[PDB]
């Protein structure tokens, strides 16, 4: 969904408001080749520390799931960025799911990644998601098997997200190993949440293989310290990542 060699910021919607949210996609947009939007859920099991806790922060602060759609809406007016709507299953399926996908496609939602979503669920729901104009995105991480990466990028209609829960400062073997077997399974592209925090880890894996590379722990970080204010040091961790 993005050119190869993007930088693909990740931010936690409502951390800490919808209007700092939106404030930060439009200050960043300029260094990025695609978007990620988390939508904020109770039980993020499956993201590290930092993320997680933006999802508790913006939680706190009361957002409320449409608010994401609000974010969207008005980004879309000054940007065609491509969009990623990252979310649980949980939201979703209570509202709807071909509700909450049309209301997604029309606020300007290109893709989405469901975390945890169920693999009972998961043939429908791409069924849904293709007739409803809106890409693709599965997750898969070290421990995920190469028989299904091959059943993951096939179902894949947007890109395939690589995550590591090891965190580092550096990239770990398993993480590149991961990558490694994708760019050897995938047809789809690839991107890379192993929470980079370095110049030389993005340089690293667009070296490797990774068509893009997603940043939200460095960026949440700075998000929970400066809150409404963080917009000027994100430019500045999205320059020094990208040696500029």
């Amino acid at each position: 969904m993005f050119k190869d060699g993007s930088l693909i910021p990740y931010l936690t919607a409502g951390d800490p408001d919808k209007q700092s949210t939106l404030n930060f996609l439009l200050a960043l947009d300029e260094y990025a080749g695609a978007i990620e939007l988390g939508i904020p859920f109770s039980d993020p099991i499956a993201d590290g520390k930092t993320i997680q806790e933006s999802h508790y922060r913006a939680l706190k602060n009361g957002f409320k799931l449409r608010e994401a759609f609000w974010i969207v809406k008005a980004f879309r007016r000054h940007s065609s960025t491509p969009i990623v709507l990252m979310t649980y299953y949980n939201p979703i399926y209570r509202a709807g799911v071909r509700n909450f996908l049309a209301e997604a496609k029309a606020s300007g939602v290109d893709g989405i990644l469901v975390v945890d979503l169920p693999v009972f669920h998961a043939k429908e729901f791409t069924e849904i998601a293709r007739e409803e104009g809106i890409k693709t995105v599965f997750l898969a991480a070290p421990n995920t098997p190469d028989e299904r990466l091959k059943v993951i990028d096939d179902m894949t209609t947007g890109f395939v997200y690589l995550v590591s829960l090891y965190g580092t400062e550096e990239i770990p073997k398993t993480a590149y190993d991961l990558l490694r077997r994708a760019k050897r399974i995938c047809r789809n592209k690839v991107a890379v949440g192993f929470g980079v925090s370095k110049r030389e880890h993005v340089v690293s894996l667009l070296k490797e293989g990774a068509n893009g590379v997603v940043v939200g722990s460095a960026l949440v970080k700075i998000i929970g310290e400066k809150g409404r204010e963080a917009t000027e040091f994100l430019k500045k961790k999205v320059e020094e990542l990208l040696g500029i």
